[PDB]
Order: C-alpha cells, then sequence, then structure tokens
C-alpha cells in the first residue's frame, strides 16, 4: 500500500533530487503534507514491478519514452490539467506525454546530449567524428585523451548510430510502425563500426561507464565528453573551463540524439492524486520551483514558458536545443523498452568483440521488432497454464540459473511472471524452444510439448 496523506517521489540519481526536495519542503510548510524524494537504482525498472502490486511512489520522474509502457500496463493516472495550465507549457512537450489520446504525465524539461569540451585542453573542438583519432594521438603524447563518454547505455552512443541513417521505429502516416526498425540498416552499421574502431584503436575503452567518464573529464584527464544538462553542475564545481557545443558530424551528417522530455507521472494506485497534481502544477512547474531544481542540476530547456525565456539566454541551453533540433523526440510507445534493451546488447557486444557489428545489429533488429506478446501468449496459455503446480515448480527450478531465480522467487513467482522473464531471456520462438527442451523428458507433459511444437510452426 501507499501511505495516504503524504507524497513519495522517485527521480533518477543524476537529476537534482535535492532541489526537488526543497520544493517538497515548501509544500510541507504550506500544507502539512510531508514530501519524501528518493532516487532508487534502476527506478525505471523498479517502478513497473512495485506499481504492478499497488506499491511504489506517488509520483515518478523519468524521460517520456518509458511512460507509454507504464500507461499501457495501467500503472499511471490520466492527468487532467486545466486549459489555463496547459497554456503555460510549450505545446510540443504536451505531445511527448500524450498516449492513446490521454495525457499521462506532466512535462518538465527537454534534454539532449551535447559535446562538452575542456576549453584549456582543446580551444577548437572537432567538427567531425573522423578527426578525433588524430586529436587523440596528439593528446596522448601529453598524457591526456580526446574523448570519454558512457559506453554502457545506448542513449549516449545513439547519436552516432543515427547520424548516417540509423533509426528506431519508422513514423508512417501519423503513427510509429513497430515492425519497421532501422537499427541494422547501412547507416546504423556505419556508425557503430566507427565506434568499435575507436575502441579497437585504443582511443576509447569498452568498459567506460558514466562514473568513469564524468570523473575523467572533471579531473582534466580527457578533452571531451558526451553528456546532457544534468552533468553541467559537477563540471562547475570542478576546475575545468568547459564549453557545450554541437555534437561532431559523421560522414558529413549531424549526430542525431534521441531527445527526452523529463516527465512526472502519477501512480494509478496513489491515494494522493489530488495532492500530486497540486505539488506538480503549482509548486514544481513554477519559476520558483523549477529554479530550485535547476540550481541543483540543470534541467535543460524547461517546458514552462515563462522560465524557459530566461534559460534560453544561456549558451549551454542554445547548444542543447541545437543538438535537439538535429535529433528527434523519443517515441513513448511501449515497444521502446524492447528497443533500448536490444540496442544496449548490440553496442556492448560489438564494443567488447563478442559479436561483429553486423551480428550485433542483426540480433538487435530482430529482437526490437519481434512480436513479444504473441509468443508470451503462446508460452503462457499453451505451455505454463497447461502443466500442474508440481510441474511448474520443477520447471522454475530448471530455469533458476537462466532467469536469476532466487529461492524466494522460485517459491512465489507465478506463471505470468515466469512467462515474462522467460521470453525476455529467450526472445521470440526461442522461449518455446526452451520450454520444449525443458519439458521434453517429462512423460506427463508429452501432450503439452506436442502442441508447443505444432503451435510454434503454426505461429511461423
Ligand atoms: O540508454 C537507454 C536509456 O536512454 C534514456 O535514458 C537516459 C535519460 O533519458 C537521461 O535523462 C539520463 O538519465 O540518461 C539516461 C541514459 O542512461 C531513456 O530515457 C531510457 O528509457 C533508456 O533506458
Amino acid at each position: 500500500k501507499i501511505e495516504e496523506g503524504k507524497l513519495v517521489i522517485w527521480i533518477n540519481g543524476d537529476k537534482g533530487y535535492n532541489g526537488l526536495a526543497e520544493v517538497g519542503k515548501k509544500f510541507e510548510k504550506d500544507t502539512g503534507i510531508k514530501v519524501t524524494v528518493e532516487h532508487p537504482d534502476k527506478l525505471e525498472e523498479k517502478f513497473p514491478q512495485v506499481a504492478a502490486t499497488g506499491d511504489g511512489p506517488d509520483i515518478i520522474f523519468w524521460a517520456h519514452d518509458r511512460f507509454g509502457g507504464y500507461a499501457q500496463s495501467g500503472l499511471l493516472a490520466e492527468i487532467t490539467p486545466a486549459a489555463a495550465f496547459q497554456d503555460k507549457l510549450y505545446p510540443f512537450t504536451w505531445d511527448a506525454v500524450r498516449y492513446n489520446g490521454k495525457l499521462i504525465a506532466y512535462p518538465i524539461a527537454v534534454e539532449a546530449l551535447s559535446l562538452i569540451y575542456n576549453k584549456d585542453l582543446l580551444p577548437n573542438p572537432p567538427k567531425t567524428w573522423e578527426e578525433i583519432p588524430a586529436l587523440d594521438k596528439e593528446l596522448k603524447a601529453k598524457g591526456k585523451s580526446a574523448l570519454m563518454f558512457n559506453l554502457q547505455e545506448p542513449y549516449f552512443t545513439w547519436p552516432l548510430i543515427a547520424a548516417d541513417g540509423g533509426y528506431a521505429f519508422k513514423y508512417a502516416a501519423g503513427k510509429y510502425d513497430i515492425k519497421d526498425v532501422g537499427v541494422d540498416n547501412a547507416g546504423a552499421k556505419a556508425g557503430l563500426t566507427f565506434l568499435v574502431d575507436l575502441i579497437k584503436n585504443k582511443h576509447m575503452n569498452a568498459d567506460t561507464d558514466y562514473s568513469i567518464a564524468e570523473a575523467a573529464f572533471n579531473k582534466g584527464e580527457t578533452a571531451m565528453t558526451i553528456n546532457g544538462p544534468w552533468a553541467w553542475s559537477n563540471i562547475d564545481t570542478s576546475a575545468v573551463n568547459y564549453g557545450v557545443t554541437v555534437l561532431p558530424t559523421f560522414k558529413g551528417q549531424p549526430s542525431k540524439p534521441f531527445v527526452g522530455v523529463l516527465s512526472a507521472g502519477i501512480n494509478a494506485a496513489s491515494p494522493n492524486k489530488e495532492l500530486a497534481k497540486e505539488f506538480l502544477e503549482n509548486y514544481l512547474l513554477t519559476d520558483e520551483g523549477l529554479e530550485a531544481v535547476n540550481k541543483d542540476k540543470p534541467l535543460g530547456a524547461v517546458a514552462l514558458k515563462s522560465y524557459e525565456e530566461e534559460l534560453a539566454k544561456d549558451p549551454r541551453i542554445a547548444a542543447t536545443m541545437e543538438n535537439a533540433q538535429k535529433g528527434e523526440i523519443m517515441p513513448n510507445i511501449p515497444q521502446m523498452s524492447a528497443f533500448w534493451y536490444a540496442v544496449r546488447t548490440a553496442v556492448i557486444n560489438a564494443a567488447s568483440g563478442r559479436q561483429t557489428v553486423d551480428a550485433a545489429l542483426a540480433a538487435a533488429q530482430t529482437n526490437a521488432a519481434r512480436a513479444a506478446a504473441e509468443y508470451k501468449k503462446i508460452l503462457l496459455l499453451k505451455g505454463f497454464e497447461l502443466m500442474d503446480d508440481y510441474h511448474f515448480t520443477s520447471i522454475k527450478s530448471l530455469l533458476a540459473y537462466d532467469l536469476g531465480l532466487t529461492t524466494k522467487m522460485q517459491e512465489e513467482y507465478n506463471r505470468i511472471k515466469i512467462t515474462d522473464l522467460m521470453e525476455k531471456k529467450f526472445q521470440g520462438v526461442a522461449c518455446l524452444d526452451k520450454l520444449i527442451e525443458l519439458a521434453k523428458d517429462m512423460p506427463s507433459l508429452k501432450n503439452l510439448v506436442n502442441n508447443l511444437r505444432k503451435e510454434k510452426s503454426k505461429v511461423a
């Protein structure tokens, strides 16, 4: 249960959660309603799990691309801002938080990656990706390096993958086509090949994550990084005179970041929906409320018109918007999760040498476009729901290592949860092949396996 009479808020650890709590303490002062701001790890994954059982926070913050999956699962309340309030934010930020005709979150700020560069190490930052290897050789001779950014999250490597023509889902006739994915076309391959060549030539290292990259740039050890507005604050505290500018071009085309709109959603199980609306609309989405958060960690280009007029004067914000206008606003469709997981696997495997570029993106393509619900439906109705409780717990014990099933998970997870985890580890037809292989030599399920063999040909 969620505690009535107060507000719990989840926001990512890289945003200004202390400034957000200052706005919460003003809310407590004015109303008597305690606001608790928390930043748990993997919150975009933790929320769907806890919210699917009526738990979790009253308000969740994340970029808009996750919210369509949350809304489709019924985890959010439809927000209804009055006409007068909607006029206070830019029309396109409302578009980012609209799903199935319903507004499903409050838009807060627009984020786009930019190139951040140390002006003392590099007064003329490169215009092209192609010239960076030469810059790195010259900089390594001084004991520095040219560029370090997070290679563990595909968000940061996407601008280069999209540059020569890679894309997520085709936008066709007013809607996203979930079957037309562009992650293994010629442009996506060319971009990822360049990234792997940057690593193979020891200009970057496959192990670099967010913490390593940020520490490297803020200690003056690398000349450039790739990050968004939240990261400016820590560079201000460090002794690095930095600039924020346009991402380098690749093969003469601009880098195309996926643009995210930081948004706040209201848990459908929250008993404090009216309080949540009051806090977001009249304490956060004000010049005073946004200023408290922005001073902690820069939000980017805020959705609130009156306050963005002041922030648009900042050159770092003009750079953020210039990069954004070369990319696109992320889709919010529920398939975006499967897209991000698939691209993450491709970038990591290619960057490490596990798979060739062509192998990694081919797998990411088919995984992103796969008919996940179709196979889950077969796995559940024609597989798990046709075996008894004794055989179900036996199968879960066989799957323990593969699905990361603790002892408690093996006792409590039901067939729907196991079906979801299984198809995510064994994508598409492979999850039917894994159950057939697992239930092969169980004489009681010979009939079950018999149909799964036919229903996997029937679906094909
Ligand atoms: O890399 C996958 C990841 O990309 C985006 O996440 C961004 C987020 O929008 C930024 O605000 C910041 O926190 O960096 C994140 C990447 O680490 C998507 O929003 C997210 O759904 C996706 O998993």
